[PDB]
């Protein structure tokens, strides 16, 4: 890896080749990008972050977390942040959909799940599916999964002189994590892992789990707003739900419910009903952003759709020109080939049946007795792993970090991935997807004595 400054610090990048398929390590060839931020003092290693999603940029990431890090760390590492293959500036870059494709979709208000409805929705997974192969073809698609990002891990480790990896990983990263833990655990030097994936969850369950993570959130969100002066959802937090849904549900037309009556914005697009919803899950990220989210219904008292807009093309990776990043196709590649899809209607029907009923603010109407199958049970390259339970015997010592109400990777997940690992759980209280170098100096004190000194939290430590 011959290494280069960029076109914001001190950091150098460079591209690392990878066998696409590692059966065929003299056939197709990929190129990994990283960042590197090189260490100020007496340097131990690199470390090595992941963002999550998946389909996030670690590069990008690293250039975030660079300001946030301690510096005590910033001392004695190199923050060095990679791309996975077929993500951002990796070649080749997953791509199924232009940007129009994209707009089209986000256009609808996607809540018609009558047998029409549902036809309709498959059908345009189907067309997707089709314009994954038709741009990356079947090949490089079978191998975009984590078990084959682990591998490159490992290569990335080597490429950078260290023996060992430091590594930190948020969300999804969370599963590249265990993966390098399960096919290299001579070669893990420390790990933190805040917001944990369980690699051996049922994919139903956890989904609802994660719904009744976000209905959670939105508890928490209309209450904290309820104390506050003119607050959009009334006074009354029992009640958030109904009048959240008495500002989205004019946004579908009542009598066709495929036909959207968008609020008004300054863009052209307007609001949509399901990117209203995305803007709202957006939010609840987050309660740096819930003053937005307070700012985006107020607007919609006034039939205005502004900021939700806005929130709902941050979750999107949409710039202010329209265009947007891979992170989205990427996504869902990655996701399909991670795990076996669900192809059972009938389980996906009952799916639907319980969300409705644990997310009432996400859903619209009543249950109809039909619902979409996910695009995975369209994908066709078959998953290059399966739901299990980790068992990584020699691993080092790892921290895992969980907060009590995070909504995308719930904080039960957490506890269990510590118990398969048998690693040191820390606690955050609070309503928001990980924590980790984003400002609390209780969690950065546990993560810096544990990547420096290797000192794990001690059981029950919380902040």
């Amino acid at each position: 890896v011959e290494w280069t400054p960029c076109r914001p610090g001190g950091a150098l990048c460079g591209k690392l080749a990878v066998p696409v398929d590692y059966d065929r390590p003299d056939g197709d060839v990929a190129a990994l990008a990283l960042i590197r931020f090189p260490a100020t003092g007496d340097k131990i290693g690199s470390l090595v972050i992941n963002p999550g999603g998946p389909g996030e940029s670690g590069i990008e990431a690293a250039l975030g977390v660079f300001q946030t890090l301690p510096k005590r760390v910033h001392e004695r590492f190199d923050l060095v942040g990679f791309d996975p293959r077929g993500v951002a500036s990796s070649r080749p870059a997953i791509w199924c959909n232009s940007d129009a494709d994209n707009d089209r979709l986000r256009a609808e208000p996607q809540v018609d799940y009558s047998r029409e409805g549902v036809a309709h929705i498959e059908n345009e997974t189907k067309q997707f599916v089709g314009r994954c192969v038709d741009k990356m073809g079947k090949n490089f698609l079978a191998h975009v999964g984590t078990v084959n990002v682990a591998k490159d891990l490992d290569a990335i480790r080597a490429a950078l002189g260290d023996d060992k990896l430091t590594y930190l990983g948020y969300s999804y990263g969370t599963r590249i994590g265990s993966a390098y833990a399960e096919e290299f655990p001579q070669r893990v030097r420390a790990m933190i892992l805040d917001g944990a994936v369980d690699p051996n969850a049922d994919p139903i369950e956890a989904e609802l789990r994660q719904a009744k993570g976000f209905q959670d959130a939105f508890n928490n969100y209309a209450a904290d707003c309820a104390k506050n002066a003119g607050c959009p959802l009334g006074a009354d937090p029992a009640k958030a739900v109904e009048v959240y849904h008495s500002l989205v549900d004019p946004l579908v037309d009542p009598d066709n419910p495929r036909i959207s009556r968008p609020a008004r914005t300054k863009d052209p697009r307007g609001l949509s009903y399901s990117d209203a919803i995305v803007g709202t899950i957006m939010a609840l990220y987050s309660p740096n952003l819930w003053q937005h989210l307070t700012d985006g219904l107020s607007e919609l008292v006034d039939n205005r759709g502004d900021t939700l807009l806005a929130l709902a093309d941050m979750y999107m990776r949409r710039d202010s020109h329209g265009r947007y990043n891979n992170s989205g196709d990427a996504r869902v590649a990655i996701n399909c080939v991670d795990q076996p899809p669900v192809t059972d209607r009938d389980k996906v029907i009952d799916e639907d049946r319980r969300a409705r009923e644990i997310a009432p603010f996400m859903s619209y109407g009543k249950f109809t007795g039909d619902a979409p199958l996910g695009t995975c049970a369209f994908w066709p390259v078959p998953p290059t792993s399966q739901p299990h339970a980790v068992s990584a015997p020699g691993l080092v010592p790892t921290v895992v970090v969980s907060t009590t109400h995070d909504p995308a990777t719930p904080y039960k997940a957490g506890v269990d991935l510590a118990n398969q690992l048998r690693g040191s759980l820390l606690t955050f209280d609070g309503t928001q997807h990980t924590v980790v170098f984003q400002g609390d100096s209780c969690i950065d004190e546990y993560v810096t004595a544990y990547l420096i000194g290797g000192t794990t939290p001690p059981s029950g430590a919380k902040c």
